[PDB]
């Protein structure tokens, strides 16, 4: 017991999350903070925050998904019924003590999750800056101006 | 030239032993739908249409629905209502396995001109699992949209 300090890490969060808090404050944000897809992975593949894929069921089913991800849906099926029993989901699968990311297809549905789990009590909410897809471009097409994909970032899908 | 496709299309069914009319590439399935020679049909779910993109003017007609690929009994019924038998039909799905089982049932049921389009709509998994990457209609910029 005496000997051990507890467990030892090669790898600082604290940089990338005041960055992050930073963001929130600056751009007066009702959550804890939001970071870029990288940033976000960046923290995950170390566990020192856990992601959580806010996006339906037939989009990580059809479009992909990010392996080890926990999904919360904030929204359900093709017309996006509002998923009422989120913030149970949340609590019950990750909890109001950890450090969460949230990711959508964009930073829309993200965003109003995240304001949604800080005002009930959910301490360190982040928002995952572009989303899995990014936003949709001139010729009616995801993917190619940001999001996790277009960085190349760990996905895949069936 | 319209027929020379069909005709090359025909060839590649007797070639592979297909059991429908003809199989062609997506690029040769854009250049006849363009010019209204042949009708594109999408035999994908609807959860693909909304969340992965879509053909525009393709016409619907789901081979299996839901994310779970339940078998759609009313496929044959919906293809002859919506197209008819005597229609120059291209059939389109993720990556062509849906649409060869389709384009089975459909010759089968009396379709006359039974056509599938080679590699889908978003190609082959790669070995990372992820589509869109090896082949397909996206892969090679052929329209499509999405919301």
């Amino acid at each position: 017991s005496f000997v051990s300090n507890g467990s030892n890490t090669s790898f600082s969060a604290e940089d990338i999350l005041a960055k992050a808090q930073q963001y929130a404050q600056e751009h007066e944000l009702n959550f804890s903070g939001s970071l870029s897809p990288v940033d976000a992975w960046q923290l995950v593949q170390q566990g020192e925050a856990v992601l959580v894929d806010v996006r339906t069921n037939e989009e990580r089913k059809f479009v992909g998904y990010v392996p080890e991800s926990i999904h919360v849906a904030w929204a359900t099926g093709t017309s996006f019924n509002r998923n009422p029993r989120f913030l149970k989901e949340l609590e019950s699968k990750v909890g109001k003590d950890k450090t969460i990311l949230l990711l959508c297809r964009s930073g829309n549905r993200s965003t109003q999750a995240a304001e949604a789990a800080f005002n009930a009590g959910f301490e360190h909410i982040y928002n995952v800056l572009e989303g899995f897809e990014g936003d949709l471009n001139e010729q009616q097409q995801r993917n190619q101006k940001n999001g996790w994909r277009i960085h190349q970032l760990p996905w895949q899908q069936d």
